């Protein structure tokens, strides 16, 4: 139960491409601090909830999909995040008959938004640069 301390190589790998950063627990954790600094923190919370919906306990899928919608996407939602019209339409139409992939269109849209609007800036930020400088080569 040791604290996960990323090696230099691992942290450098987060700069290889967006999927390496987001698919790494410590990478997401670091990216999350930066997203909150840039006021778009809920984007990653939503992405993770959708990942769980997809590959998680499948007996509560129908229930979880609606919960996620009400928590992140509905008007006035507590953890509201914006998605475009075409995406919302597909999501709402899909929710009339919930299934494992009902939120995939929304999750992908948010994924591409983070990749397009935040990934590069993150790598150029003090948070990443500090993470890299502090990580050491064993």
């Amino acid at each position: 139960k040791l604290v996960d301390i990323p090696t230099k190589m691992r942290v450098e790998r987060w700069a290889f491409n967006f999927s390496e950063l987001i698919r790494d627990p410590k990478g997401r954790q670091s990216f999350q601090h930066f997203l909150r600094k840039e006021f778009s923190g809920e984007n990653l919370g939503f992405w993770e909830a959708c990942e769980d919906l997809k590959y998680g306990d499948q007996s509560k899928v129908k229930e979880k999909a609606e919960e996620i919608y009400k928590l992140f996407l509905a008007p006035g939602a507590r953890r509201w995040i914006n998605i475009d019209g075409k995406t919302m339409d597909i999501t709402v139409k899909g929710l009339k008959h919930p299934h494992r992939y009902v939120l995939d269109a929304a999750q992908t849209h948010i994924y591409m938004l983070m990749k397009k609007d935040s990934y590069a800036r993150y790598l150029k930020s003090p948070i990443y640069k500090e993470m890299l400088a502090k990580a050491i080569e064993p």
